[PDB]
């Protein structure tokens, strides 16, 4: 099926994700800061750039990676190779960690923290840390198949006592309407990422959930991108991204669509940014290079791909 175009305002796009989902998400939120113009959120991710110049595993189970050349990089590279880091001046950001998280993983945040804060001022940065928490992405309730909060395994989404997603969307966004406590009102649409809209290291099908009110395009609505993580891609986990991690209670009583892209597992080995070549088993977004070394720049395929998504979205603006 064909991406619909929406009554969305191009104005109001932000994205999340978790682990590679979340490293993907400040890509997209440097990169093009002008399409994701509202902000972004990081789930348990890490810093733009970090694993071009060192390798991979000390950017995940909780190493301290540099962020000397990441962030030179960055002023190098604004107003070219990514849209000018002034933008991000005036952006909203959020970002969570579990305390216990060894994946990614605290020293690795703390950096993306340290990172963001040559060019976003403390005030419009959140960062949370729930404590006890594993890396799995953080809900309040128990969604069908969640893995414990304690305990990281498949699908990484867990109980934590914590609305991950409705504090991200809140501190995006600012005030919302009190989140849907029935039934949604929407439909999980399922499209084609195919062409420009998708790319390597990416699905033939995405989805999207819209809320009635965004449906019938007499209302004009927001969009929010939200970036599975590593192992959680629909091949991985099915809908249970898509269902559980608690974003479409919130879009549906906000006006708000969510768009969820998919990627999709990848054994094929590849030359990636830093230490040679790797494969992408785990179905993971690409924040190492292994399909091109734009991966994180404007033009990057995935980034690219997500972008022509989000623009189809809002070329329905009213
Ligand atoms: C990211 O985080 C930063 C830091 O908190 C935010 O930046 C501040 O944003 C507020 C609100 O937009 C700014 O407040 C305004 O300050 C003006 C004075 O600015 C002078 O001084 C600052 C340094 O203190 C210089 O940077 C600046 O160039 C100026 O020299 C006031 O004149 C404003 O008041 C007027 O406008 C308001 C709104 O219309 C009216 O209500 C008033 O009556 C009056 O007419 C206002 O108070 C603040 O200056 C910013 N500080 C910074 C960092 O420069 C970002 O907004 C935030 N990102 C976002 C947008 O989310």
């Amino acid at each position: 099926t064909a991406l619909p175009a929406f009554n969305v305002n191009p104005n109001s796009v932000s994205v999340s994700g978790l682990s590679s989902g979340g490293y993907m998400a400040a890509q997209l939120g440097v990169a093009y800061s002008d399409v994701f113009n509202v902000g972004f959120g990081v789930f348990a991710g890490g810093p733009y750039d970090c694993a071009r110049n060192q390798y991979y595993t000390s950017c995940m189970y909780n190493g301290y990676p540099s962020i000397t050349t990441p962030t030179a990089n960055m002023k190098s590279w604004s107003g070219n190779q990514i849209a000018s880091v002034a933008n991000l001046g005036q952006r909203k950001i959020y970002m969570w960690t579990g305390s216990s998280d060894t994946t990614v993983g605290p020293n690795v945040m703390n950096q993306l923290k340290a990172q963001l804060g040559n060019f976003d001022n403390s005030a419009n940065v959140s960062y949370v840390t729930t404590t006890g928490a594993v890396h799995t992405f953080p809900t309040d309730f128990n969604g069908a198949g969640d893995n414990s909060c304690s305990l990281s395994t498949s699908p990484y989404i867990s109980n934590c006592n914590y609305d991950g997603a409705g504090a991200a969307l809140k501190w995006i966004y600012g005030s919302l309407n009190a989140r849907n406590t029935g039934t949604l009102s929407g439909s999980v649409l399922s499209f084609a990422q195919s062409g420009s809209y998708g790319a390597n290291g990416m699905d033939t099908t995405g989805y999207l959930y819209v809320p009635q009110s965004c449906a019938s395009g007499a209302t004009v609505c927001s969009l929010h991108v939200a970036l599975h993580g590593c192992l959680q891609s629909y091949s991985s986990i099915g809908s249970r991204f898509i269902q559980n991690t608690g974003y479409n209670k919130w879009a549906d009583t906000n006006n708000m669509i969510i768009l969820y892209p998919q990627a999709i597992p990848d054994y094929t080995i590849h030359a990636i940014w830093n230490g040679g070549v790797l494969s992408n088993p785990n179905g993971c977004w690409d924040w190492v290079g292994w399909y091109g070394s734009n991966a994180d720049q404007i033009g990057g395929v995935q980034m690219a791909a997500i972008v022509g998504q989000v623009k189809q979205i809002v070329s329905g603006f009213q």
